[PDB]
């Protein structure tokens, strides 16, 4: 994909032989693009994962966000021509990139909020939800959906949990139980437009980039790119990503809750539901190492990560889906 990001380059103001470092953020390839003194980012698109509109919906939400709330999130900077996505074709699908301003935590090493930090990071989500709540979408909006059938039913984004390595007969008899509960709890929570709504979907701390490693700093909320309509508190779920094992779970909870509710209210019947959000995200994790997953190494991995998942699953079930600790 360096070579589609240099392809790129030839459409933007920045030197056509600007130095490119890849960076460690996101799915995409995202690069640093440095051109003397100038600093920029280029995000390059994985195959086949959005169409070009879908990507133009995520920017008009990141236009609101700048100039509507108190969230800093990145800057687009337009190509030679104004367009906001860039589209390249080599030869053997053509592949989108959109360029962005430098954004403070990004040059390496790349400096992002802590375990010390999921306040800050509640209080930001927050805002976030505040900000999707009351915003107006643009006629023709588009952007999928992490409802019950694009995560774990029918039509799974990232594919089948129970085909990850280390996912056999017992480990998928303790998964589905404890999934079969989530199910029916999401079913009686519902989808009413004060619990779903459009979320960023990848609100891990990874993904809040800072310019200070010490409290009151700009935090830069990056990676938007698997934003869409979901349960606003299955971003709960996403902040504990890869780490939903960890003893600490309760602690951090606690710590994110009361981020979060001094920007907005987050009530009994929501917080009753954190466990469940945490635990989806779990499933859609496995599935995901699952499906990056085919070497006897990675199996190792995902071995750990199931048996991980399965003691979440025993928690969930003996409390009735009320707790994971
Ligand atoms: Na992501
Ligand atoms: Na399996």
């Amino acid at each position: 994909d360096v070579t589609i990001a240099q392809q790129a380059l030839t459409h933007y103001d920045v030197s056509d032989n600007a130095s490119l470092r890849l960076l460690n953020l996101s799915e995409n390839a995202t690069y640093l693009v440095e051109d003397g003194e100038h600093q920029s980012i280029l995000r390059v698109h994985r195959q086949d994962y959005h169409q070009p509109h879908e990507i133009e919906s995520e920017l008009d939400w990141l236009a609101a966000l700048r100039t509507d709330s108190d969230v800093t999130v990145p800057t687009v900077v337009p190509a030679r021509d104004g367009r906001r996505v860039v589209t390249v074709d080599p030869a053997d699908v053509p592949r989108h990139v959109v360029h962005f301003e430098m954004v403070g935590g990004a040059e390496p090493d790349e400096e992002s909020l802590t375990l010390d930090d999921f306040q800050t990071l509640g209080r930001i989500t927050a805002s976030l939800h505040e900000h999707s709540q009351r915003w107006t979408r643009p006629a023709g909006f588009g952007r999928f959906s992490w409802d019950w059938e694009h995560c774990l039913g029918d039509t799974p984004r990232w594919g089948r949990w129970q085909d990850a390595e280390g996912v056999g007969a017992s480990e998928t008899a303790l998964l589905t139980r404890a999934q079969d509960l989530l199910h029916r709890k999401l079913e009686e929570y519902g989808s009413g437009p004060d619990r779903y709504g459009l979320i960023h979907a990848d609100l891990r701390l990874a993904n809040l980039l800072v310019d200070s490693s010490t409290p009151q700093r700009t935090i830069t909320v990056i990676d938007f790119d698997d934003c869409g309509f979901g349960w606003y508190f299955y971003d709960f779920g996403t902040a504990v990503s890869f780490i939903e094992h960890d003893p600490r779970l309760g602690e951090w909870q606690e710590s994110w809750v009361a981020g979060y509710r001094s920007r907005r209210e987050l009530p009994a019947a929501d917080e009753a539901m954190l466990p469940s959000f945490v635990f989806l995200r779990r499933l859609l994790l496995l599935a995901w190492m699952g499906s990056h997953t085919h070497s006897r190494e990675s199996a190792t991995k995902a071995i750990s990560y199931a048996a991980g998942s399965c003691a979440l699953a025993e928690r969930y079930l003996s409390s009735d889906g009320l707790r994971l600790t």
